[PDB]
């Protein structure tokens, strides 16, 4: 009934709801294209598995024979440009679709994040409705809490196998820790009269095509590469707080007045899901340092340190970058 | 010992600590210049009395004879430009000082807000030290709570008289109400694991040299003139929330897409004391509407309404404008 | 419900300087055409001069005195500033003011007469009907103002409502009346002196807009007209100097600003020519205004001249000379 | 006593009063350089003789021995760029000076228009003057009226001879007529309480690298090439004045609204001596029309090349006005 | 049959092949307009005769009856702005056309350089050609070698007569020499696997409204006025090449570092026929020096006015390069 | 504690293509001068070509094979990309890489020899000492690469360490060796054909940088050199076309982009000339790159050509031809 069927998701993990839709797709179209979103996002409690792992997981639920008509595509996130995303999807799809006009998109409008499901009017849209009782969020929560009965009856058996092997790895132990932390963090705000909103700053300091970075020291994202930034204090201005944090986390050897006078731009980042803590809006300041020897910063140990990274280094380690920091850098790179 | 002595304050109200310093000034200099800060700020729980009232209050504590060597100056706030403030102080002072170089500034470095006390190196600075037990904040709190024994023994007798007459007015009843509200508002956050930070948007919509305004409907600032704005919701972007609030408070008859496409600039306002609620940082969006008939907006009743105001109207009613909204408008007026 | 009139609202715009019998005829026509009438007092807060001698509360008192309290229940007075170089701004102000009364009604008519060039605004309200009344001969506020400052009572007493006559007879004893006569005479002599010129004269002046730290350098006028009004430093261009030279010369004469000419020269960020034909009552005066932005810090000393804040300018709007507030507005 | 000596002037005409300084020059320096100012300026009552003609005059007054240690250099006027002029001057100097550092400039500050003798600081300046009094203004005045007695005693015999021959000239008639018109024009303002001040607009209209020009229909500079321009009326804005004047003088086939919309810039030209009628300040508006057919319109479109070739025939300072909007 | 008729060409020289179209023109329209292209272009082996000279030639070939219904119009070249050219063409047309709408343009698209006959769309176009074959390239080739037999049978008797007289000319020697040099230069590249491609830099140095110029020391266009410029060496960047070339040809007294810092702009000039040596693309760098003394340096500073006056003596397309950075 | 060496750290930068006996002599000198030696492998991730035949892990394996494990405890290998038009970027990368080893020490010396124009970088580390070694005759990596691709073993076997000889003898049997010989021969013939030209030839090409929605239009190279590498669409300028025409012509030839020339013409936002003397191995090639920004939406179809994301370009850095990555970087 269609030559091509597209199913997009994160599949973190692939569950019985997803398989139902993936089965429906196999009925409605000859070739099936699975699009693995959030490609190369750093692993966190919302996206635990890398996209090759997610492909293996899905493949393990299907037969070699049905796999003959199944195509995997991975697509990065561009949290601040839907158009860069759309284009990448079109381009990845085209390479399979030849160019055909016989194409459906299967999905369910679950919530606010499902808005993309109608940015393909070019193609047809098959809404599936909700399938009770299959919730990725519930599955992940159960899994990090070690409650097997709340997830085993919700994933394909090949998925349960995978979750059980993966339960042995270092990543799982780190993700359990990070999950306990967030849960406690959110719980500590449970008696607020209103959902809280968090304000942070971030410093984007660039010298001779390099950006000053740190390894995160506090949860969440412990150990990931990040911009130097943090929570605004009650009595400081955004610039002040930005400078205070830059100094605390990098001990950059440049006097505060030249730092101030080197701020050439700033920009607010407010994607509602940028941070799992929390609604967290960050104010990023772009600082351009002049030519010369690379500026000195604390050489603490290695997990304690700060260092300078070129764009090449940045792309090379894309999946080690915290939250949307790669996007913040890319925004100011478009400015220069 | 000096030809001229400068004492700057808000004096809300003038208390025994202030009188001590004002007396010390009268010993140390021939002429005394009192500078009434926060001129033409809308009345709130932090600045209850207008600057002519504050002058009357101070005059009532002094004798006609000593008043012969006392000079009053009023100066506006410019929360985002210390330089505009400094200049205005210099200019107001010069008109009394003739131009003399014999000038001291008396004060006490109480807290972060006292930072201005050393932006006059031109002139000498006499630090007085703290005088125990004389706190404006404590005085105001006591007064709005009606607890006379906590303030009577802290102000000059002429000040106690004034507070007692003023306790009859409509302003006092409104300020009591507003004070109860804030107190309860802050108390409701008392069990937060961290001081909360608030995020709001504000829309600065301009057509044919007019700015769209509202009369505030919620406390605090009930009844004051304000920009249309409000709290960001958890799942909306800043622009989205800005547009949602503009529509809720003005029902402006301009379709959302043309509104979006008319945003020409935005700017963050983060003076830590802009709002008495709360650390509240607002994100203001400047929208330029094209020439033509003045856009329709809700004509509700009068306290329920929205309307268009020229800069002239704005200056004419400066002391009816909420928090720092006049400053936000002035920022974008410097852009055009 | 059957209306007794064609429209809900009638708008009658003017200076009314003073209200004369022509104006009352149109006002009466408006009372026949609309249930409620809106009088718009233009030139609100303009420095009293020979073209605009009465302030808006005086003009409202004058018109009120011609009308019975039953009619006054149907009349609403609104004031609106002039913004000589910005018609869009003015159009919006009129609209916003009218809306306080109108509640948004679309049943609205503007009454007037396209008298001369200054009446162009009558076709800028297409959202409302327009009712041309034709000319009433000859009622002329210019002629009436002339007769009044010249003391020729026979030429205006039969041109104005009896209540206006009374008000005029009373105002005639004020200090403002004397001040106005003095200024009227000066302008009359001034134009006199050019009467034998082969063409109408065109005057060239320069004005200096000097700004540092949100303050504009202003002076009090030492010569007529507008004697004692607040103004920008400026004056007439001499025959052998450039505009910039004239500008700086005149700035030094009037303020004695303690800044070297060479740094004043280098501090000129912009300039603009202001040429509204009626900006000055002395004759056609076209002015060259120069925006000078001083590097921040302590304000330079001057010798009456002073640094005035933007808030203070708005606060003393009505003491400002000619178009000078608009000149400042243009730059800051 | 000096290797090289420089004397700059308009010499309109060359008078005894120059000659004496010229003589004083030949004494103080071995080589003498005479710079003829105002090169290629349209002929008018301030500047009647072309620079070749002025060369001829100053030559006749010299015997060849002398004429053979004197070099003649012409310099254009750029009324609004002194730097450009100083440069053109010192570059033309080098042609002869070769690069010498033993140089003297002679003259004296007579008025305001003699300001050009503080710069140059790289050479030595010897002040003569005042020689009271020979006055070219007075001499051109005398010469144009007919008061022969007032100037024969004032200029060298050879000059007088050339002036004499020139009276027959086709130009002398038109230049006489111009002198009468200006003297009358100025006279008509004598009852004014203050010196009058004239305001004009000029339109600079440019399409496909051509500027719209006209021949002047009215005195002064009648028949010269000019920008469309005129006197502001009492009740029009500068913009509306510029536009009516443009339509009057050229009847340009472009709708008024499109013309308003095509204004990309404007500039005020205010040199005190730009107009001989008295102090006239002009407001120039630069209109820039989209590519394509040249619009219908003596008025005609003229290229930047055309203008340069005919710089001689351009009114007043209209060339500098054009140049200002072009670079 | 038509009121007005237009025929545009370089006519270098006027050949039988033109004449026939000219004849065909006189037949089809009552008035004939001949537009002499390439007006004021320095004389070179593609364009040997000035436009007055070309007028003279085409006149001799006509009897006055005929010569009296033919008008001659000159148009400059602006190699990089066709619009400017089209405009100058149709404006000069109107001088004669008065404003007529019965007009025809004659010729035919021979090659790439004949593209200019699609525009104009406002007139009627009648295609002649091809007339196989008379070839000016071949004729100028013959003429410059000495192969008389190759062109006498190709051009009108009067043309031949003028060419004959011209052989004696001071120019014909230098133009012959140029032809030999180019033919040799091109010949030296015959063993190349592909047509060669030349890269040069030019420096456009500008202070106080003057541009630095030089006389060409090397063939081609020897002795003409040019920008300081040269061939890129194998291991220098364009910037460093431009700068060494600038110092070589002018010995400009300004430190290299200041010169780097004063570069405000650069532009590539790439018209296929700009250089007669073969495909040469030049990279022009615009250096803008601060006001004051003109720096020490045949090289000399030259005003925009000077350049316009001497446009005749300017190499290749160097005038257009200057003009590009000025407006 | 008494040091046995002058410095704590010695830095030796090169391509080492291949490591020969000259390099080993300097390396040995560095081991005498510093306690720890840092070898910087330049040209990391550059597409293998006749100037850079071995990738950095191969070059590290090669140098490792010449050294005893006791010496290797003192040697540290670091890699660094080329950024042909940005020396500041490169200088910073070297500094940052060195700092991983140095801990910030100031006791640091760079050893090398100012051989030719490409050695300019040796004076751009003033924060460190420089030790000029002088020239060793004649060891030449160019000559050794020449002999090796030409199969003349006598000309290089005695120029290189025995371990390098072994590695060379082994690599010689790979498919990459054949590919390199093929390309070497092509370039050699190419230059051959120009040998009788009166001056060194200068080549002119155009390149098109077409971008829509964060994607650059790329091709796979159909002709040598760099056959099968990813590249921008471009080629040689024809004799009678303009650069823009050439650019568009060549863009159409190589990609068959379904966009009309007139809209391609109107979409050129910027252009830049790239002229590093060694950008291309064929001879001096100077290129004109044109930035074309297509209006957003669906990407236009093409016919091998494709739209490549900026992330994918970085991911496939090493498959890119000549300086093309730097050309893209310049614009986006
Ligand atoms: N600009 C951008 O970078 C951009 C924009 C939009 C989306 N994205 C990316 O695309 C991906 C979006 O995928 P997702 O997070 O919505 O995928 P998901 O894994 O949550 O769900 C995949 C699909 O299955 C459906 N589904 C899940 N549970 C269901 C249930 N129980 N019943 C019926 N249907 C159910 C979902 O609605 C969805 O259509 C993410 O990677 C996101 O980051 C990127």
């Amino acid at each position: 009934k269609y030559q091509y069927g597209i199913y997009i998701g994160r599949f973190q993990p692939f569950h019985l709801g997803h398989l139902r839709t993936l089965n429906l797709a196999l009925e409605k179209a000859e070739q099936v294209i699975i699009i693995l979103g959030s490609h190369r996002v750093a692993a966190d409690t919302r996206n635990p598995w890398r996209s090759p792992e997610r492909m293996a997981m899905i493949e393990a639920c299907l037969s070699p024979q049905i796999l003959k008509r199944v195509h995997f595509l991975t697509v990065r996130d561009w949290l601040y440009s839907d158009n860069l995303w759309l284009a990448a999807v079109q381009q990845q799809v085209l390479k399979i679709t030849g160019g055909s006009n016989s194409v459906v998109v299967l999905g369910h409008r679950k919530d606010a994040s499902s808005y993309y499901l109608n940015l393909f009017p070019q193609w047809d849209y098959l809404e599936t409705g909700h399938y009770p009782d299959f919730s990725s969020t519930a599955i992940r929560g159960a899994y990090f809490e070690g409650k097997e009965g709340d997830y085993l009856d919700k994933v394909p058996p090949a998925i349960a196998d995978y979750l059980q092997t993966f339960q042995k790895s270092e990543r799982y132990i780190a993700l359990c820790d990070e999950y306990q932390f967030l849960q406690a963090y959110k719980q500590a705000w449970a008696t607020a009269p209103y959902a809280p909103t968090f304000i942070t700053t971030d410093a984007v300091v660039v010298q001779a095509g390099h950006v000053l970075m740190v390894r995160r020291q506090a949860k969440p994202g412990l150990g990931l590469i990040a911009l130097p930034g943090g929570f605004i204090k009650q009595n400081e201005t955004l610039v002040e707080g930005m400078l205070r944090e830059l100094k605390e986390e990098t001990r950059l050897k440049v006097p505060l007045p030249v730092l101030r006078g080197s701020i050439v731009d700033s920009h607010v980042f407010d994607a509602p899901g940028r941070s799992l803590r929390g609604r967290t809006i960050t104010h990023a300041y772009f600082i351009q340092l002049p030519g010369g020897e690379l500026p000195a910063v604390k050489g603490g140990d290695d997990a304690q340190k700060a260092w300078w990274m070129s764009l090449a280094d940045l792309y090379a380690q894309e999946e080690q970058i915290y939250e949307d920091h790669f996007q913040i850098i890319q925004h100011f790179v478009s400015k220069v």
